[PDB]
Parts: structure tokens; sequence; C-alpha cells
């Protein structure tokens, strides 16, 4: 879905507010190869500390499941940059999968990542998304075996998203191991969410096969620091991670 060597900015929808998220996105596009928009949820038991707090914030500031599409609808008015919507199953299962997928397709969403998709509903979900034109994005952690990575790759139409609860300040060997294993198995391109925070992390991961490097934590960190005034600090951090 994105060019090799891509830096993939991740932001939580509505942190601090929807209009502000849109501002940050339009401010990081020039560096992005793709954008990942998260939908805040009550129990983000899969995310790390920093990102869990962005959800806690978004929800505090009054967020609604459909404020995310607005962010995308408006972003499109200026960019074609592929957009992947990140979410927990709950929101989708409540509003209706096909209903949710179709609506995202209308606002401009290209693909979607469901962090905790029940294997019991994975099949139907992938088929529906396909009918609706939404490329799928599946996740894998360091405790994912080669055999599941293969199953994941065969279902994936967008790209495989490798993560690490670990954190860092260096990328843990377990995450590196996961990357190597993924490149050796996945036919789809892969992006890594290993919580980068240093220019040496980006250089190293791209060098090791990561088709794309996601950058969330390091941005959400700043966002939860400067709020609306995060913009400029976001660009300097991105440039740092680029060495520019």
């Amino acid at each position: 879905m994105f060019k090799d060597g891509s830096l993939i900015p991740y932001l939580t929808a509505g942190d601090p507010n929807k209009q502000s998220t849109l501002n940050f996105l339009l401010a990081l596009d020039e560096y992005a190869g793709a954008i990942e928009l998260g939908i805040p949820f009550s129990d983000p038991i899969a995310d790390g500390k920093t990102i869990q707090e962005s959800h806690y914030r978004a929800l505090k500031n009054g967020f609604k499941l459909r404020e995310a599409f607005w962010i995308v609808k408006e972003f499109r008015r200026h960019s074609s940059t592929p957009i992947v919507l990140m979410t927990y199953y709950n929101p989708i299962y409540r509003a209706g999968v096909r209903n949710f997928l179709a609506e995202a397709k209308a606002s401009g969403v290209d693909g979607i990542l469901v962090v905790d998709l029940p294997v019991f509903h994975a099949k139907e979900f992938t088929e529906i998304a396909r009918e609706e034109g939404i490329k799928t994005v599946f996740l894998a952690a360091p405790n994912t075996p080669d055999e599941r990575l293969k199953v994941i790759d065969d279902m994936t139409t967008g790209f495989v998203y490798l993560v690490s609860l670990y954190g860092t300040e260096e990328i843990p060997k377990t995450a590196y191991d996961l990357l190597r294993r993924a490149k050796r198995i996945c036919r789809n391109k892969v992006a890594v969410g290993f919580g980068v925070s240093k220019r040496e992390h980006v250089v190293s991961l791209l060098k090791e096969g990561a088709n794309g490097v996601v950058v969330g934590s390091a941005l959400v960190k700043i966002i939860g620091e400067k709020g609306r005034e995060a913009t400029e600090f976001l660009k300097k951090k991105v440039e740092e991670l680029l060495g520019i």
C-alpha cells in the first residue's frame, strides 16, 4: 500500500480534537508514505502505555466512532496518501462490519487494521472488506509463530503490521527476530510498529527489511505534551527520524 522506505505516521483520532488530528496529518504528509489513524476505545489492552493514554484522552475530549471518517473525508480534500484505519473489533461489531467498512470506503479509507479480530470471524470479515474495497491489515507480535505468520500473509491484502509490546532505548532483539522471520515468509510488504524514537532505529529497520516504519508513540508523546500546538514539534521529530 506504501512505497518502500516509507515512514508511516500514526495518530489517534481526536487527540486533542478531530480538527487538530486533521491539522497534524496535513502537516506530516510531505514526509509520510502512508498514514495510520487510530480509533480510541475503552479497553486498549493491546497497545502500549503512551498510545493507551491517547485513547483515554480522545474519549475524554468527547469522541464518537464516526468522527474518524470526518478526519479522513477532510484529509482527502488535500491528499491521496493511503489511509489505514486502526481499531478494536468492538466498535465495528456494534455498528455492523459491512456497514462500517462501506462507510470508511466512502470517506476515503483504503485499508483497515482490526487489532483483536476473533479468528472465529476473521474469514467473513476479510471477505466482506474485499467486497467493500477495503484492503486488510493484520498484526503480528514477537510471540507469533512462523505458521500463523503464513496464515496471516495469505489473508492480508494491504500489508502485514509487525509490533512489539516490548517498547525499547533500543529496538529489542525479539522485534528484530520477528522482522527477519516476517520478511522470510510474507509475500506482502510489512510495516513495523516497534515504537521508534531515534534516527538510528529508522535507519536500522529499513536496512533490515522493514518495507515501512510506523511512527506513533514518538508523535503521540509530543501530541500529549503540546496539544493543539503539537504541529511544529511533530515535524521536527519526523525530520529527526529522517535525518533532515
